């Protein structure tokens, strides 16, 4: 099936201004999207805001502002933040959007009509801040901001008791089918240890899920249950549905939603190929969402990838401050290189300088300038290579192999491993150049310099191609410099070694340009 490659971020609670971590979550989505476009696929990257609910209403109340004006305000800050971050996101969805509301009601009725919703009670614990139901096994003693109280073991936020007559979803009726799913498709959750988590959790057992709430308790800031106005639809069913809505909106060039199609198939987007989420919101995506879709008879997503950060809680680092100080591409690169799947990373100013200088400036930067220098490349062109020594071939072989391995990494997706894979190959090219001493060759042996300079150029191109989803602005400056024609800057075709042919002319130089400039160690 050729289809639109559909990738998502989570949609974020608008309770507080956007910080790092939304930025991280959405950057991953952006990168995954960007890569598939570099492959020449159709993409649809979605992101947005989660605007309804108790959490969000009570933040609006605590600021003495109306929910309508509050959400709109904060949503605008999220849009400004993401514009400023220079993502290539295809659409920004809001759950207040009337077309979304329409899809939630539509979905609820599917779920209702299958007989997977019934009127019951939920008498148990709830984290308003997580908008999560919790069994007593996942609460414990702690402090309110300072009295003694019970808190979520998930997040350490304050939980409270809840005894409401609610509409209930038959999640228990879906235990075995989730379990078949998980096993049948072992790629479906990334990273592997969270897949194991999700299975152990569901093995142990699933109770039914309370998919409505008394309207009094939600401050009437939510979507009403179809055919029962005394209730509102659980904020997470509302939130998760953003993906299905997203998959059905027609969007103009300006980024404005213009139409909601009846059948998701019409746009060939649903289901999501990859859902980017933080580890704090796994259950909702890996248990609830599949159960809802299986009820509605909808297709399940292909991949849920849950990165190592929290999606929401501010537990100092301002992206825009750091982006101005170090660079937008540098910051994105640093965040992506440093953060693994279980997050044990160093985000100190010292480390950011070490990597910017070490990797981007010394390994990539230097190398780009060597092969384009007037000193070495005296014709500002791609020379035609002579015969290859077994060293020459050793590196060519690395450069040939890099797209295959970088691709697989991107498809996991483990963007960090992908970056390493490339930079390994960059460090090889430096090593190569150190040996050959191209500076010495331009006098000694011009015939050899051709072979050397050609391989350098083509490695630096192919590495920069595979780096392009991470360093989107700089890859354009690298290609401009190497004089790579615009057609050769994307497509699986141009992952092949030698796509840009000899006798191509390098880009014009500038009197004081440097690609990445070192920052003092202080
Ligand atoms: C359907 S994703 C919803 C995520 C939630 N709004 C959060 O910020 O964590």
């Amino acid at each position: 099936v050729e289809k639109v490659f559909f990738v998502t971020s989570p949609i974020y609670y608008v309770n507080a201004a956007p910080h790092i971590g939304h930025v991280y979550s959405t950057l991953i989505t952006d990168v995954i999207g960007r890569y598939h476009r570099v492959k020449g696929e159709r993409v649809f990257a979605l992101t947005g805001t989660d605007e309804h609910g108790q959490k969000v209403a009570e933040a609006a109340k605590q600021k003495q502002v109306s929910p309508y004006d509050f959400t709109t305000a904060v949503a605008g800050e999220f849009k400004k933040c993401f514009e400023q971050m220079d993502y290539s996101i295809d659409y920004f969805i809001r759950t207040t959007n009337e077309q979304h509301k329409a899809v939630v009601k539509e979905l609820w009725t599917k779920l209702e009509q299958k007989g997977d919703i019934y009127l019951g009670r939920y008498e148990g614990w709830y984290s308003i801040s997580d908008e999560s139901f919790l069994t007593p096994q996942n609460i414990t003693d702690g402090v309110d901001k300072g009295n003694p109280c019970k808190v979520s073991l998930e997040s350490g936020h304050v939980v409270t008791w809840v005894s409401e007559e609610n509409y209930m979803f038959r999640l228990s009726a879906f235990r075995e089918r989730l379990l078949e799913w998980y096993h049948a498709n072992p790629g479906c959750i990334v990273p592997e240890f969270r897949r194991r988590e999700v299975i152990r959790a569901v093995e142990k057992g699933l109770p039914d899920l309370s998919v409505s709430r008394a309207r009094a308790t939600l401050h009437n800031w939510a979507i009403p249950v179809p055919g029962n106005p005394d209730h509102c639809v659980y904020v997470w069913l509302d939130a998760l549905t953003n993906y299905l809505t997203g998959s059905r909106l027609r969007v103009d060039e300006s980024g404005k939603e213009v139409s909601l199609v009846d059948d998701f198939n019409e746009l060939e987007r649903f289901p999501a190929d990859v859902h980017v989420i933080g580890k704090d919101i796994l259950k909702f995506h890996a248990i609830y969402w599949p159960a809802f879709l299986l009820s509605a008879g909808l297709p399940l997503p292909k991949k849920i990838v849950a990165h190592g950060w929290w999606t929401k809680d501010r537990k100092v680092f301002d992206p825009v401050e750091k982006a101005e100080e170090f660079g937008y591409d540098a910051l994105k690169y640093f965040l992506l290189r440093e953060s693994g799947f279980s997050d044990d990373g160093d985000y100190s100013d010292k480390n950011m300088i070490a990597r910017l200088n070490g990797e981007l400036a010394d390994t990539l930067g230097n190398l780009v300038m060597r092969c384009t220098s007037a000193k070495i490349n005296v014709n500002g062109e791609w020379p035609s290579p002579a015969a290859y020594t077994e060293e020459d071939e050793s590196l060519i072989q690395l450069i040939k192999d890099l797209p295959g391995t970088a691709d697989h990494y991107y498809l996991i997706p483990d963007i960090q491993k992908a970056i390493i894979a490339v930079f390994d190959v960059l460090r090889a090219i430096n090593a190569y150049v150190t040996d050959m001493a191209p500076w010495k060759l331009v006098k000694t042996d011009p015939e050899r310099l051709r072979t050397v300079l050609y391989i350098t150029l083509e490695g630096v191109r192919v590495t920069t191609l595979l780096l392009s989803p991470i360093l989107p602005r700089k890859s354009v400056v690298i290609f401009d410099m190497l004089g790579v024609p615009e057609v050769h800057r994307k497509g699986i075709e141009n992952f092949e070694f030698g796509a840009v042919p000899p006798g191509t002319r390098l880009g014009p130089a500038v009197e004081g340009e440097v690609l990445f400039s070192k920052r003092s160690t202080e």
